C-alpha cells in the first residue's frame, strides 16, 4: 500500500517541514515542500531511493542538546518555516549559529553501526549578503566539509543578492548520501552547516 504524504511532498516530509508528519514501516510507492527556499541535490534520485522500502526508521543521529556545546542551537528558526504562529525549522535538521561571538570549527562523525543502510541529510545556508554571514557565522569565508568512504565534498557559501522567495533572500541547499553498515560520515565546518539531527535507517 502507498505511503500517504497528504499535503506534503517527499522533500517536505524527509526534511521534516513542520507542516509534515514525522512517520519501522514499509510501502510500495509514495503518493509544503522546502519551507526555506533552495536547491535539493539529487532530488529525483532521492524520490526513487525512497519509492519502495521494506523497513524505514527515523532515528536521532546527532542529539541536538548534547552534540554542539560550542555553538548556538536555539536561535536557528525562520519565519519561512513557521509553525503554531511562531518561527520554526525543519524537524530533522539543526540550524547552528555562533555563540559567545564565535563559530569555532566543528568536527562530528557518525558510524552506521546498524545492519541496514542509513540515509543522512544535511544543508548549507547561503546568506544574501555578507553582513548576515558575519552575524551568524562570525567570518566572511566559511566551509562545510562532508566525507564518507565514497562521498567527498567541500561546500562554499554562495553569498549574493537574490529575489525574495517565500519572503527570503537567502537560500539553503539540501544534500544527502547513504551509509552502508560500517561506513563513517564526518562533518567539518566553520559556518553555514545545517546539521543532521534525525536520520533514517532503511532496507530495500
Amino acid at each position: 500500500a502507498p505511503l500517504q504524504l497528504g499535503k506534503c511532498n517527499i522533500a517536505g516530509w524527509i526534511l521534516g517541514n513542520p507542516e509534515c508528519e514525522s512517520l519501522k514501516r514499509s510501502w510500495s510507492y509514495i503518493a509544503n515542500g522546502t519551507c526555506y527556499p533552495g536547491d535539493f541535490a539529487d532530488y529525483e534520485e532521492l524520490r526513487e531511493q525512497l519509492s519502495s522500502v521494506s523497513s524505514f526508521e527515523r532515528f536521532e543521529i546527532f542529539p541536538k542538546e548534547r552534540s554542539w556545546p560550542k555553538h548556538n542551537i536555539t536561535r536557528g528558526v525562520t519565519a519561512a518555516c513557521s509553525h503554531a504562529g511562531k518561527s520554526s525549522f525543519y524537524k530533522n535538521l539543526l540550524w547552528l549559529t555562533e555563540t559567545n561571538g564565535s563559530y569555532p570549527k566543528l568536527s562530528k562523525s557518525y558510524v552506521n553501526n546498524k545492519e541496514k543502510e542509513v540515509l543522512v541529510l544535511w544543508g548549507v545556508h547561503h546568506p544574501s549578503n555578507i553582513e548576515d554571514q558575519k552575524t551568524l557565522y562570525r567570518k566572511e569565508n566559511a566551509y562545510v566539509s562532508v566525507v564518507s568512504s565514497n562521498y567527498n565534498r567541500r561546500f562554499t557559501p554562495e553569498i549574493a543578492e537574490r529575489p525574495k522567495v517565500r519572503g527570503q533572500a537567502g537560500r539553503m541547499n539540501y544534500y544527502w548520501t547513504l551509509l552502508e553498515p560500517g561506513d563513517t560520515i564526518i562533518f567539518e565546518a566553520n559556518g553555514n552547516l545545517i546539521a543532521p539531527w534525525y536520520a533514517f535507517a532503511l532496507s530495500r
